C-alpha cells in the first residue's frame, strides 16, 4: 500500500523530537552512561511520593518511591512499553490481524495509547483530510466526530444504514458516480475514508453483520479508501459471541482502528489505543508528540498494573459483569420505554452501548420540547439534531441514556417525556 | 480587540459540543434532575475504588468511594471548575491582569487546563496559523515549538536576542518593513505574533529585563500583533522576586500566556494552564474539546487537593525549596564547566531553568562530537542544531541539563568534553 495519497502535505512534513536520536544510540554505546543530553526535570522536587489504589475483585496497586517517580516524570509518546505490549497481544488475541508480520511500509500492524479514542479519531482526521475530500459516513451518527469533521471543510457523504448498520448496497450505490481507476488519479476525489462505529453505533445502537463487514471491506478494496473503525462499545455487545472486526479482516492495511477504556474501565483517566497500518500510526504518534506530548505516566501504570495483574482472563471477567450491568440497564429502560411511550414513541432494542435511540410519532421537532420544556421538569435528554450534519434540520429523535439512573429515575423521566409528548399532540 | 483576524476559517468554525446546552440549562431548572442525556458511563462498574497519595511536607491525600467514583469520570473541557478558580486567583495575585474584568469579546481574562503546556501551545499555534502567515521569535528556540511551526507552513521570522533576552532595537528593525495600519490590511501579512520564552529561555537559560518586555509590549501594540509567553520557568527563577510579566502589562488583551507544572510539580501528569483573551482561550478549548475531551479528571483532583491543602503560602514554599535546589545544580555545572571548559568553550550564567548553554570555541559543527563521539565515551549532551529553524545548518553549541547529574558525574562529563574538544582542534 502507499499511504502518502491518503496523508495532507503538514502530516508528511512532521518529524521527531530531537530526545529520539539519543533514544537510538542509549542501547548502542555503553550502560553506565552519563546523561545531560535530556530535558527530564529532577524527580525528588515532585510532592507525591508512594500511592496506593485499592481494586473491586483485585490485588490493591501500589507505587513505592521509585515507582511513583517514573508516574510522575515524561513517558514515550507511543505510550508506556509494558501498556503497549500487553494491548498489542490483547489485539492479536481477539482480532489475529493479517498485517502482524507485514514490512513497516507495507502497512505493519502498530499501536499507540492515546488520552482517549477521541484523540486517536482527531489526529487521524487531521492527518488525512485536505478541505475539498470526500468522506462517508452514515447518519445519525457521533456528534464528537461531526464535530471534528465540520472546521476540516471535506464533504460528508452520507451512506443509507437501518438496524443492521451501514447497507452494502447504499455504499455501493454511491461509489458507482466513480471509476476504481479513480483512486489512482490524482485529480478524481475518491472518498478518502468510511467512518463507522460497527458496534452499539452512536446514537442508535445498531451492530454491523459480519456478512455487511464483509461486503463493506470488499467495497473498500476496489475503490481504495481506509476504514475508520471507531470501536468504542466493542466490548460493550449484548449479544453472545463478538462479531469478527475490519480489524481481523485487514489483508489491505486499510483500517485504522480506535478502542477505548471510557465505558469498561475509566472515561476520566483519558486512555484509550489505536490500531493501524505502521506509517500511518507513526504520523498520529508525531502529531500527538507536539500537542499532549503523551498520555498521563501515572494512569497508564495504573492501567498497566491492573491489566497486567488480572491477564487477558481476568479483563475479559471483568468485560462479562460491566455488559452484565448495561444488559439489565437496558431491560429497565425498554420496560419504563413499554409502560410510558406505546403509541408515543417507536424505538429498536439496542444491541450495544448505553443508549435508546427515541423516535416521537407526531412531532416534527422535538428540540424545545427535550432542550426547554423537559429541563423545567428536571429531566435531561439529547435532541436527535445534534447526530446530524445537519444540525439546524428538525428532528423527531431523541437519546436516552440508561448508564446510571435507577429503574424508579426511569420511570419518572418517561411519566415527564409522555407528559411533554401529549401536550405536544394538543397542540395545533 | 478585534480577534478575527488571529483565528483560522477552521478555528472559527468550530462549535461546542450539545452536551453544554445541557450544562448551561441544569443551573436554571430544578435541584434534584434526572439526567439521560450525558454519555456518562456509570462509576461503579470502574474497579479502582479508593486511593491514597503521600505527601512531602504535606498532608496525605485521599480519595475516598465518592472522590475517586468522580477521579475516573469526564469532567469539563475547560478543567475542574476548584482548580480553575485557584489558578485564576494565583494568576490576579502574581500578574493582576489589566483584562480581568474586559468585557468578553474585548478579551476579559480567562484561563483553561490543559494537558501539559505543550498541548496549548500546540491548539494555539493551529488555532492562529495559515499557510505563509509571518510569526516572529528568537533562535536558538525550544525544539517542542520548532517542531510545532514547521508542518503550519509559516515563515519564521528571526529576532535578535543576547543574555537579557530578545533586542528590542532588532524586533523593532523587523518590523519597520511594514506600516502600522498594514495590520487592518488583508493583504499585507504582518506578524501574526512574536513567541517568547521569557525567563530561562530554552535552551540559552537568559531571561528579558522589565524593560525590554515594556518596549517589546509597545512595539507588539503599535504593529498589533499577538504575544505568546510561553513561560514555564517562570517558577525556576535564580533571582528573588519575579520579574512583571507579558500578561501583568497586558492592557490590550493581546497577550496569551502558558504555564506549566512540569518543573516543579509533575512532569508525567501531563498538567498545565494557559491564560489569555476570552475568544482566543475558548477557540483552543473547542479544540481540545473535540481531541483530548478534558485532561485527566484524576491527575487533576491530585493537584487541585495538593494546592488547596498548602495555600499560595505552601505553593510559594515548595517552589523556593526547588529553585534552591536548581541553584545548587546551576553552581556544580558552572564550576564543572570552569575547571574543564575554561579556554575551550564559552557559556553565559543562566538566570532560570535547568539548561547550560555551551558554544565549542574552535569546531564549526559539533553535531558528530556530540552525537557519534561522546557517546561512544558515555557522556549524552544535545546539538544546538535542533534548537533553530534551519537544523541542517552547522551548530558548534550545545545544551547541557543540570537537574539531575551528581558534581562528580558532571565532572566526568565535562572532562570528557575537554577531551573531545582538544582532539578536533588537533586533526590536519
Ligand atoms: C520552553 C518550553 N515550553 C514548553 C515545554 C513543554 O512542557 P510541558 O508540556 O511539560 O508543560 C517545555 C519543556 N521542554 C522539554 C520537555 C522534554 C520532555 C521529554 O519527554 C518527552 C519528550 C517527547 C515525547 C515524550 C516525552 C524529554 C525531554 C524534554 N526536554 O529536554 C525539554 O526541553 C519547554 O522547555
Ligand atoms: C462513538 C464514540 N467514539 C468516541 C468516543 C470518545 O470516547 P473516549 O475519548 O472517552 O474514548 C465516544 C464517547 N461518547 C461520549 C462521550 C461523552 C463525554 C462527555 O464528557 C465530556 C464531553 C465534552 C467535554 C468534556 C467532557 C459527555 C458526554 C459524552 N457523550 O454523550 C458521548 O456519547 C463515542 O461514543
Amino acid at each position: 500500500m502507499n499511504y502518502a495519497r491518503f496523508i495532507t502535505a503538514a502530516s508528511a512534513a512532521r518529524n521527531p523530537s530531537p530526545i529520539r536520536t539519543m533514544t537510538d544510540i542509549l542501547s548502542r554505546g555503553p550502560k553506565s552512561m552519563i546523561s545531560l543530553a535530556g530535558g527530564l526535570p529532577n524527580p525528588n522536587m515532585f510532592p507525591f511520593k508512594t500511592a496506593v489504589i485499592t481494586v473491586e475483585n483485585g490485588k490493591t496497586i501500589q507505587f513505592g518511591e521509585e515507582m511513583m517517580k517514573r508516574a510522575l516524570q515524561y513517558s514515550p509518546s507511543a505510550g508506556i512499553p509494558e501498556l503497549l505490549s500487553w494491548l498489542k497481544q490483547l489485539q492479536i488475541k481477539l482480532h489475529n490481524p493479517p498485517t502482524i508480520h507485514y514490512p513497516p511500509s507495507q502497512g505493519q500492524m502498530d499501536l499507540c495509547v492515546t488520552s482517549g479514542s477521541q484523540q486517536g479519531l482527531c489526529k487521524v482526521f487531521e492527518m488525512i483530510i485536505n478541505p475539498g475530500d470526500n468522506v462517508l459516513l452514515d447518519e445519525p451518527a457521533y456528534s464528537g466526530t461531526l464535530q471534528s469533521l465540520h472546521p476540516l471543510g471535506c464533504n460528508i457523504i452520507n451512506v443509507a444504514s437501518d438496524e443492521s448498520g451501514i447497507v452494502p448496497d447504499s455504499l455501493r450505490d454511491i461509489l458507482s458516480r466513480w471509476k476504481p481507476e479513480d483512486a489512482k488519479n490524482p485529480q478524481k476525489n475518491t472518498p478518502k475514508f468510511l467512518y463507522t462505529v460497527p458496534n452499539g453505533n452512536n446514537p442508535t445502537g445498531n451492530s454491523l453483520t459480519s456478512e455487511r463487514k464483509k461486503e463493506i471491506y470488499e467495497l473498500a478494496r476496489k475503490y481504495d479508501f481506509l476504514i475508520i473503525e471507531d470501536d468504542p462499545y466493542y466490548f460493550l455487545q449484548f449479544n453472545s459471541g463478538r462479531v469478527p472486526t475490519f480489524l481481523s479482516m485487514d489483508v489491505d492495511g486499510r483500517v485504522i482502528r480506535a478502542d477505548s477504556f471510557s465505558k469498561i474501565i475509566s472515561s476520566g483517566l483519558r486512555i484509550g489505543f489505536l490500531t493501524g497500518p505502521k506509517p500511518l500510526i507513526e504520523r498520529v504518534i508525531l502529531h500527538i508528540q507536539v500537542s499532549t506530548l503523551h498520555p498521563s505516566t501515572f494512569n497508564q501504570l495504573m492501567i498497566s498494573q491492573l491489566l497486567h495483574e488480572w491477564g487477558e482472563e481476568g479483563f475479559m471477567a471483568h468485560v462479562d459483569r460491566v455488559i452484565d450491568f448495561y444488559s439489565n440497564q437496558k431491560d429497565a429502560i425498554l420496560a419504563a420505554a413499554d409502560k410510558w411511550l406505546t403509541g408515543l414513541a417507536e424505538w429498536h432494542v439496542p444491541a450495544a452501548g448505553m443508549f435508546l435511540w427515541i423516535k416521537v410519532k407526531g412531532i416534527n421537532d422535538v428540540k424545545e420540547l427535550i432542550e426547554e420544556k423537559a429541563v423545567k421538569m428536571g429531566v435531561l435528554m439529547l435532541p436527535g439534531n445534534a447526530f446530524y450534519v445537519d444540525s439546524s434540520a428538525p428532528s423527531p429523535y431523541l437519546r436516552a441514556s440508561f448508564s446510571s439512573a435507577s429503574p424508579e429515575q426511569m420511570d419518572v423521566a418517561f411519566q415527564v417525556l409522555a407528559q411533554l409528548i401529549k401536550e405536544s399532540l394538543l397542540v395545533p
